[PDB]
Order: C-alpha cells, then structure tokens, then sequence
C-alpha cells in the first residue's frame, strides 16, 4: 500500500509515511502574481543545454523521466537566484485527466493542463542523493503547458511513450534536445520549496517560468495513455499525477520581471 495519486494513497495520505508533507517549505504553491515582489537584484537565468546527453526514458509508476548523463557539466543551470552550478539529471511532467487541470503550481489559482520539471542538482554536493539532503541541493525549472498549437520539440517524447506504457519499462532515448521544450522568455518566479512527491524533501530552489509552452490536444492525449500499473496488472491510466498547492507559510515569492 504505497503512495500514489488514487483515493486511498493520494496527496492527503502522504503525511502518514512522510511527515515533512506538513512542513514549512512544501511545494507546489499558488503564485499570487500581485503579491510576488519584483527583485531587481535577481540575475537572468543561464540555461546551457547545448552539450546535453539524454540517455533513456523510464516510466517509474508516477510519471516518466527523460534521464541525462550528469557525470560531467554538460547541461547546466546557473544564475537567476542560484549560487553555483546545477547539473540537469532528468525532466518529467505532471498532467491532468482533462485540459483544465494537471499543473502543480498555479498562477492566481489558474491550473494549466500540465507542468514540465527540469531537475538539476548542485555540483558542490557531488551527486544527486547527497544534494537532496541539503536545503540548496536542487534547482527545478518549472514550465507550464497549455493546450493549443503543437510543440514540435515535444513530439519525439510523445512518440516513444507507447514503448514505456507501464511501470518499470524503459527505452533508449538518445540525442533529445531539451532546448526544444523552452518558451521564448526566461522571465520567472522563484521561492524555496520541496520535492512535490515523496520523499517531499525540502531541498529545492524552484524557478517557475511565466510564459507557458503550447502543446496540442493530441500530444497531451498521448500522455494520458500511459499507465501507473505494471504490465500484467489491472490498467489504471496515468492521469492526475499532480500534488495540489500547499500553504505558503513564511515564504516570499520573488519575480525576475516587472
Ligand atoms: N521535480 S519534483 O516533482 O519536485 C521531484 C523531483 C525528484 C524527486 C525524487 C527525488 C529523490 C528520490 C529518491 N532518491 C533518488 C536518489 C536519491 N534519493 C525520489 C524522487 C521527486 C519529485
Ligand atoms: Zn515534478
């Protein structure tokens, strides 16, 4: 009886195995655009993905992860609110059963159809397991997805999903360029928070871009054909794999833009 997103094991139950679920810096949060303060001391974000090496795509029973070689500084995030160099390890998404829900962060209570998380870890801690134990261990770049025009750079991901339909399935996934998933603007909000799934560790500097990307209805429909279950188990579609907004508590959300 492990955690997940159903009635009996979903977000409102997580605190029983993971007490930090009720902590002081949990994620996601609602971004109140009028209360966020412009911080003119925040630097432009530096996204350096030209040498990125994607390796594999994995259905882990909660989402699918596109994994990267993070054994060298090849795809890194710096600048913005960050001190130091953070290495891209994987990206994944959270999405809905309907286009009106699916994102984890909200903007003035608006839910997007999905949200992309590009996960990076602070190289001063040596590797990812060590980084998640530190309050500045990870930087997760969050990007909202709305349904409209297709995102051509997403299509290679959409088309391999039938090969990883069920939990524990993986596929080779080389040469995928995550630059094709970025909006034009890197204007962002930033605050200190947590992993949005167990173990819910409070180790994340969140950097959420204001500009959503558009994906097509057909692209998101293909996310919703994935399964939470393993092969040979009863079929339960992988939809609504999002945690709702958590209390902001004693935090301020900062804007890079006016
Ligand atoms: N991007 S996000 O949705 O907040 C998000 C990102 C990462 C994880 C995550 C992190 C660590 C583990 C366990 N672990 C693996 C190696 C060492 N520890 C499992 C999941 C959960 C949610
Ligand atoms: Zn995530």
């Amino acid at each position: 009886h492990h955690w997940g997103y159903g009635k009996h094991n979903g977000p409102e139950h997580w605190h029983k195995d993971f007490p930090i679920a009720k902590g002081e810096r949990q994620s996601p949060v609602d971004i109140d655009t009028h209360t966020a303060k412009y911080d003119p001391s925040l630097k432009p974000l530096s996204v350096s993905y030209d040498q990125a090496t994607s390796l594999r795509i994995l259905n882990n029973g909660h989402a699918f992860n596109v994994e990267f070689d993070d054994s060298q500084d090849k795809a890194v995030l710096k600048g913005g609110p960050l001190d130091g160099t953070y290495r891209l390890i994987q990206f994944h998404f959270h999405w809905g059963s309907l286009d009106g829900q699916g994102s984890e962060h909200t903007v003035d209570k608006k839910k997007y159809a999905a949200e992309l998380h590009l996960v990076h870890w602070n190289t001063k801690y040596g590797d990812f397991g060590k980084a998640v134990q530190q309050p500045d261990g990870l930087a997760v770049l969050g990007i909202f997805l709305k349904v409209g025009s297709a995102k051509p750079g997403l299509q290679k991901v959409v088309d391999v999903l039938d090969s990883i339909k069920t939990k524990g399935k993986s596929a080779d996934f080389t040469n995928f360029d995550p630059r094709g998933l970025l909006p034009e603007s890197l204007d962002y909000w930033t605050y200190p928070g947590s992993l949005t799934t167990p173990p819910l560790l409070e180790c994340v500097t969140w950097i959420v871009l204001k500009e959503p990307i558009s994906v097509s209805s057909e692209q998101v429909l293909k996310f919703r054909k994935l399964n939470f279950n393993g092969e040979g188990e009863p079929e339960e579609l992988m939809v609504d794999n999002w945690r709702p907004a958590q209390p902001l508590k004693n935090r301020q959300i900062k804007a890079s833009f006016k």
